[PDB]
């Protein structure tokens, strides 16, 4: 099953949470150059937990892609109004998958991009997130159905280590279904380098 080409980015089947993020109307897509990337494993709905990071990226002068369980209510509303006013170049999408796998893929993305997942179970506060926790990529492209992360800035050794972790998980898998879902994570990681 050789792939006769180089990587084409890490792509997952989640699209923009608002059409007002679209900055490339020709292709109905959001294209962000050198974006910061926020990874959170919970639903973001309060403006309170969104402003700190927003002011941070606004200060650095960089676009931001937010990947969380979901982004809605006042939080989403604040992202939309500020993006339309041109104060920040943001886009929000739901994290891929569900359950434990959703969490594992959020970590795949964090590792690929040099970011840190803002994890609810361990007590991490979104309002306490800093630029250091944000991941980065050369570019991201989001349309109605997908999100593509191009050239994540993660440490090469860390990314290779994550692939090795998944490889071991595959050997320990008990079904072709599980093995293919694990292999899917490997292919996505390989696509983002």
């Amino acid at each position: 099953g050789l792939v006769g080409r180089g990587s084409e980015g890490m792509q997952f089947d989640r699209g923009y949470l608002s059409p007002y993020f679209i900055n490339k109307p020709e292709t109905g897509a959001v294209e962000l150059e050198s974006p910061f990337i926020l990874l959170a494993d919970k639903k973001i709905s309060n403006i309170r937990e969104m402003l700190p990071v927003l002011e941070a990226v606004a200060k650095a002068g960089k676009p931001l892609l937010i990947i969380a369980e979901d982004v809605e209510g006042e939080a989403l509303a604040t992202l939309v109004v500020n993006t339309m006013r041109g104060i920040v170049k943001v886009a929000a999408v739901k994290a891929p998958g569900f359950g434990d796998r959703r969490k594992a893929m959020l970590q795949d993305i964090a590792t690929l991009t040099g970011g840190t997942v803002i994890s609810e179970e361990i007590g991490m506060e979104l309002e306490k997130a800093t630029l250091e926790d944000l991941g980065q990529a050369k570019r991201v492209v989001i349309n109605k159905d997908t999100t593509t992360i191009i050239d994540g800035v993660g440490e090469e050794a860390a990314i290779q280590g994550r692939v090795a972790q998944i490889r071991q998980q595959i050997e320990e898998a008990t079904s072709d279904y599980d093995r293919e879902k694990l292999q899917e994570r490997v292919a996505k990681l390989a696509g983002g380098v």
